[PDB]
């Protein structure tokens, strides 16, 4: 289509949102030039410009030098979660407005997401508590079934998303709680775990539940890339935990995967589905990786390690991600859940917040710089309150839906995310990037599967920083990174 620009609107915070409705939504180099996409606090939204690649460079300004031969992880991708709350919000819009929201995310005219996390039954971003097997003591799982949250809300929206998408989309599933008749405390929330011990009928049934969920989704012609072994297993170890959870120590998780979940999936028609362990705060690394992955019976089933961002302030990426990679380089690290406005003192939704967009890109760049292969936002959309949410655990979302007005707002988080998701396709590989002097920039460089280069530069300071990027193959890009800007640079080195 033609590029339609952002309709900006201010809500009194540091930047603007882009206004989208039933009929309007904003949407989207020759050798040897580069493309630059820029977003700024002042209001630019992924604006395209071009520049020449020079042969020479002189000066003592900041130089960032690509090391195309230092090769690191391959990227799996970027996306968000299709919760009950996200489905209810999107379906609240008229169908044309719904198409423009899905296109914003999934289409090539939008920012190209290729990952969708799907909860297995209810979480806090549900308006009802339920599992797929609520009939008590149904150990055979005869009464297992998907309710309308799945069959009328989530499943059809995931289908629209795959139809709009240019890139292959990977589905990732995670459970919050099991049926309560499987749990020590008999409740969806609170402190409690599976009854018994791995290897027994409870653990066997819980592993069969995963296969039943996959069978059920496959009947609706949806197939999964990966499942996690539990969302935030540490939560269910905490007294009074307020919403759906299921606690595992790392030993409990090791032995569940070894004796029940890994063999159950390996013996099912879904043996190709990857299993991710942890799915919890990175400060749990490297300890959890060492407990699970040094048992060869558990390690043979574990494809990767899922991390969440909520305690990153306590957990230096080098001592957590870097050290895990050093010990277990062949087990991919993947960021599976992030959102702002989740601390009890923070405002849930701050329409137009630039700070919250910068938190997203700063996290993404730091994760890429420490071997992480992908990054998943939480709810795809929320209402202006940051809900619905059965326990009022409201948070922020890159897209806020205003149903009484059939309109949605794209926040700075949406664009900060798009500066990566749009321009780093599955298969791209991170390469070296070194700075000539101390600076306030955050930057990462990658190579696309066709060998072209992509560099994202975030300026977290208020000062404009002139800089040059050196590609030792090709030449020099002379540029400036304005204070509170994010830029993505692209060029063919072919
Ligand atoms: C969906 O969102 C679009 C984009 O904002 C709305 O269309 C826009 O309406 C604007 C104001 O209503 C128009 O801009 C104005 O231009 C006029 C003269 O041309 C000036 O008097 C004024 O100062 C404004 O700047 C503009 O035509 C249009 N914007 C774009 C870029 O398309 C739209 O509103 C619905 O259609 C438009 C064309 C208006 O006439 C509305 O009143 C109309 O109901 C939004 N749709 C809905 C349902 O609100
Ligand atoms: C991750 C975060 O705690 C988020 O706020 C919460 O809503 C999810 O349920 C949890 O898994």
């Amino acid at each position: 289509e033609f590029a339609r620009p952002c309709i900006p609107k201010s809500f009194g915070y540091s930047s603007v949102v882009c206004v989208c409705n039933a009929t309007y939504c904003d949407s989207f180099p020759a050798l040897g030039t580069f493309s630059r996409y820029e977003s700024t606090r002042s209001g630019r939204r992924m604006e395209l410009s071009m520049g020449p690649i020079q042969a020479n460079h002189t000066g003592t300004g900041l130089l960032l030098t690509l090391q195309p031969e230092q090769k690191f992880q391959k990227v799996k991708g970027f996306g968000g979660a299709m919760t009950d709350a996200a489905a209810l919000n999107i379906l609240a819009l008229s169908p044309p407005a719904q198409n423009l929201l899905l296109k914003s995310y999934f289409s090539e005219e939008g920012i190209g997401y290729n990952i969708i996390r799907v909860p297995m039954a209810s979480c806090d971003f549900s308006i009802r508590t339920y599992t797929y097997a609520d009939t008590p003591d149904d150990f055979q799982l005869h009464n297992f079934s998907l309710p309308e949250e799945d069959t009328k809300l989530k499943i059809p929206l995931i289908h629209r998303a795959l139809q709009l998408a240019q890139r292959p989309v990977s589905l990732l599933a995670s459970p919050w709680t099991s049926p309560t008749w499987l749990k020590t405390n008999g409740a969806v929330n609170g402190k409690g775990s599976l009854k018994g011990q791995p290897g027994d009928i409870y653990h066997q049934t819980w592993a069969r539940y995963f296969v039943k969920f996959l069978d059920a989704y496959a009947e609706h012609k949806l197939q999964f890339w990966a499942v996690t072994a539990e969302n935030e297993p540490s939560a269910g170890l905490l007294s009074g935990y307020p919403f759906q959870c299921l606690g595992f120590t790392p030993e409990h998780q090791r032995d569940f995967i070894a004796r029940d979940l890994g063999p159950t999936l390996a013996n099912s028609t879904h043996h190709n589905v990857r299993l991710l362990m942890l799915d919890d705060q990175r400060l749990l690394l490297p300890h959890w990786a060492k407990v699970v992955l040094t048992d060869p019976e558990a390690a043979k089933y574990v494809h990767g390690i899922a991390v969440h961002w909520y305690l990153d302030f306590l957990a230096p990426a080098k001592a957590t991600l870097g050290e895990t990679h050093r010990l277990f380089p062949n087990t991919m690290l993947f960021a599976s859940e992030a959102c702002v406005g989740s601390k009890f003192w923070e405002q849930s939704v701050r329409l137009g917040s630039w700070d919250r967009g910068m938190q997203y890109s700063h996290s993404i760049i730091t994760n890429l710089l420490y071997h992480v292969v992908g990054w998943t936002d939480w709810n795809l959309a929320l209402n202006p309150e940051g809900g619905p949410n059965w326990v009022r655990n409201f948070v922020d979302s890159p897209i806020i839906v205003d149903i009484t007005k059939d309109t949605f707002y794209k926040q700075p988080m949406f664009y900060h995310l798009g500066h990566f998701s749009k321009f780093i396709p599955e298969g791209s590989q991170r390469v070296g990037l070194v700075a000539s002097q101390k600076n306030d920039l955050d930057a990462v460089a990658l190579m696309h599967p066709d060998g072209s280069a992509v560099v994202v530069v975030l300026n977290r300071s208020s000062k404009d920083v002139p800089l040059t990027i050196k590609d030792p193959a090709v030449g020099f890009l002379e540029t400036i990174s304005p204070g509170y800007s994010i830029h993505t640079y692209l060029w063919h080195r072919q």
